[PDB]
């Protein structure tokens, strides 16, 4: 506790006085040099979950955009998370938009950003992930922890499909899953090309899987797609059908929104909003896609999750796992420890045997 306590005092201080992205990069640096706290607790066997044959030791991970370049994977995971989604990465490095490009509102526990997909590029991030996988072989606390890779297109790309293909051929061997972050017909083409290129990694290697997939599952990465919440009902239906036709392994609901306008400090700011003001929107979106897909597509929840209650709402709506981002900014390093306990107590109060029982109850 005192390690978490001292750090969360420092974090509250940083939140008040210091620029967001500067703060973010400082703590990533602290994590890189391994002086952040550990959650070495055993996670409840009743809160374990899965997406098909991908097994999560607990239902909480860190969303994409937090550690874009995979420089801090060990330390973030050891805060008590079961998985992390690095990226979004692009084939070539991008600077992103002009700074400052991230702003926080403590009162509403919300964030707005216009980063513009800044990242070191696929080559550098692949090497970062490779080094992590090597460390993981030797680190007890990283056993069975999952790393997904969010992939996207370069800002001025000629061909989206071959941007994703480039990334998959580079980093796919080291990923437990791939998250696509980008029209229904166009999406179908993207999804199938990704599945095909992952299937080709298996073909063009002479090694058995144990020595081919240098990841956690020792199997080929699953394919998820992340959806933005700013769509009409027809677009959601169209997308839903595509996700069924393509037999995609899961869907991440959701990314940031642009339809929040009741935050004063953000009134003259451009970008996508996350945090508490996104919670209700993203939850409704989960129910909708859970319906439109007839519950055949596992869901990864993202948007305004801060508490065990928030989490159980996402789950009862249809989600199998939850991702945090804003929670770590406002609640600090105790976030995983705190929210895991709250969910466990709640699952008991509501009289659930395990977490899997609660999925899609409402
Ligand atoms: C600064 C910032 C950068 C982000 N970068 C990415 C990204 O690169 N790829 C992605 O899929 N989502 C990105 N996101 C969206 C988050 O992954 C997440 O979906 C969103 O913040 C909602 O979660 P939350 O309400 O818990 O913060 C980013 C969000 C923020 C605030
Ligand atoms: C205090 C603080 C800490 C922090 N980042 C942070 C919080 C917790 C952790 C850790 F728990 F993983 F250590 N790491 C980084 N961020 N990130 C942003 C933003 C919105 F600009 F991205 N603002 C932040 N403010
Ligand atoms: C305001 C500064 C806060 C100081 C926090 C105290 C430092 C504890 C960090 C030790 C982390 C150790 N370990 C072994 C988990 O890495
Ligand atoms: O890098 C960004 O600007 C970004 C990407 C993304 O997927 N979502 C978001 O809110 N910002």
């Amino acid at each position: 506790n005192p390690e978490f306590f001292l750090y969360d005092i420092f974090l509250k201080f940083c939140l008040k006085y210091i620029d967001g992205e500067i703060c973010h990069d400082l703590f990533l640096l602290l994590g890189k040099y391994n002086i952040l706290p550990y959650d070495t607790s055993n996670d409840s066997i009743y809160a374990c979950t899965n997406i098909k044959h991908l097994d999560f030791i607990n239902p909480f991970g860190v969303a994409a955009g937090f550690d874009k370049n995979g420089v801090c994977i060990d330390s973030i995971l050891k805060l008590g998370f079961s998985f992390i989604e690095i990226g979004t990465i692009t084939p070539r490095g991008q600077t992103g938009n002009a700074k400052p490009r991230i702003f926080r509102d403590v009162e509403s526990r919300s964030i707005i950003n216009s980063c513009g997909f800044n990242n070191m590029g696929c080559d550098k991030v692949t090497e970062n992930l490779i080094l992590f996988r090597k460390r993981q072989e030797e680190d007890k606390l990283l056993s069975k922890h999952i790393v997904g890779v969010s992939i996207g297109k370069n800002k001025d790309t000629v061909n989206i499909v071959d941007d994703l293909k480039y990334c998959i051929n580079k980093i796919g061997r080291y990923a437990d899953y791939i998250a696509i972050n980008v029209e229904a017909g166009k999406l179908k083409n993207i999804i199938l090309s990704v599945k095909e290129e992952i299937d080709n990694l298996e073909k063009n290697n002479i090694m058995n899987d144990e020595f081919l997939w240098f990841n956690t599952t020792k199997k080929k990465p699953l394919v998820f797609v992340k959806l933005a919440p700013d769509l009409n009902q027809e677009q959601k239906k169209e997308i839903a059908d595509v996700l069924l036709e393509t037999n995609i392994d899961g869907m991440i609901i959701s990314n940031t929104t642009t339809q929040i306008n009741d935050i004063k400090s953000f009134e003259n700011k451009k970008g996508g909003v996350s945090g508490a003001k996104l919670k209700d929107i993203s939850t409704k979106f989960i129910c909708e896609m859970y319906n439109y897909t007839n519950k055949q597509i596992p869901i990864i929840a993202s948007g305004g999750i801060f508490s065990g209650l928030d989490a159980l709402e996402k789950i009862e709506a249809g989600a199998s796992v939850c991702q945090l981002y804003s929670c770590l900014v406002f609640n600090g390093m105790k976030s995983a420890v705190q929210i895991k306990r709250e969910l466990n107590h709640l699952l008991y109060q509501r009289g659930y045997y395990n977490l899997k029982e609660a999925i899609g109850r409402k």
